[PDB]
């Protein structure tokens, strides 16, 4: 008699050679929010543990950022503080740094080319510490590149 | 200092499908593909049925037949797949007796017993992967109380 | 080689004298969806454990909402079911409440400038009390606002 409908978007981002996913096997967010302190006069880090999937575990993995990550104010883009980018240990930048399938622990993960678990850290600062920031609101992107080949 | 939280709600007054741990379903969901398995990681999540009436049966169907699409390319798609209460849903409506709901097992009046929903996807030829893009898709559900 | 560039916005909201953060250090969600249940004919409560985060701690805590909060049907600007919001053991309104930093538990905690504990609790009720809500879509925002005090 009652008709009950419910609609649910589903999306995918499909790489068929190489990809960054959480550990516990979801897709990694597109956005992430940063919450700043006044107490320590720090931002709270966004940390999540992630595994390198690709097609040939055989090659190498490198990574870098497309371009230096900022937290720039969406009113006044003269007000910025610097983003920093963690994987695997490495803090990451515009420079490439390659990872080994030793490093990455292909073998331990118990899944065909699936890397063992890598912890991703993006956090902020202010530019210059002692020195609070400004308020108001704050955007940025992280442009994660990470590429195959060998 | 402003902070605002949107608040939303969806509301049916006679049946509507809850998570398990009382949160309401998500509007949407991200599957992953692993370029490594060549396979989605599939959404899975349980449910409980909130009904006005637990003495009845419930039909449940997908109003369409639900795709991944690239969002750049209406030509390229992927089936999706989706699974409620351990029966592979589609166009056609499977109906679940009152009974098997344990609704009388649940202890809340006109909540059932936890149902698990997946909805996963695959590539159209298996082993072979899907081409590079972002894809969308809607899984319409359709759920109604039998008379 | 293949490169595979994924793209994370990265987001805050700043302010350098007070905060309300969740209590595991994350910020607050931007958005919150209320399950509504058929069968027990309420709406379900959102709770979240929060803590204030100050550069004094010594200061009162004022905390009010900007507005009357509304669940206010998408389709139907008329039909708005009241929203409820509670914060540390006391109910919110537009007319402000204040908190002693004492009860607020500042030496309690293990942390310089950060509370203790406080539940956020966020839910609804239909527009009129013993009658169940029309189907719909519905929208509000919850304004809160803090500032210290003395």
């Amino acid at each position: 008699h009652h008709h009950h409908e419910k609609n649910i978007t589903v999306t995918a981002s499909v790489d068929p050679v190489i990809d960054l996913l959480q550990a516990d096997g979801n897709a990694l967010p597109s956005a992430v929010k940063l919450a700043y302190s006044p107490a320590s006069k720090t931002f709270e880090s966004y940390r999540v543990m992630t595994q390198v999937h690709t097609n040939d575990a055989t090659k190498k993995v490198i990574v870098k950022l497309a371009d230096t990550p900022q937290l720039t104010d969406v009113l006044n883009s003269t007000v910025q503080m610097p983003i920093s980018v963690s994987w695997g240990g490495q803090v990451l930048s515009t420079t490439a740094k390659e990872f080994e399938a030793a490093a990455l622990g292909y073998s331990a993960s118990g899944v065909n080319g699936v890397s063992s678990s890598q912890e991703l850290v993006i956090s902020a600062a202010p530019k210059t510490a002692g020195t609070a920031p400004t308020a108001g609101n704050y955007s940025g992107v992280v442009s994660l590149v990470m590429t195959l080949g060998s």
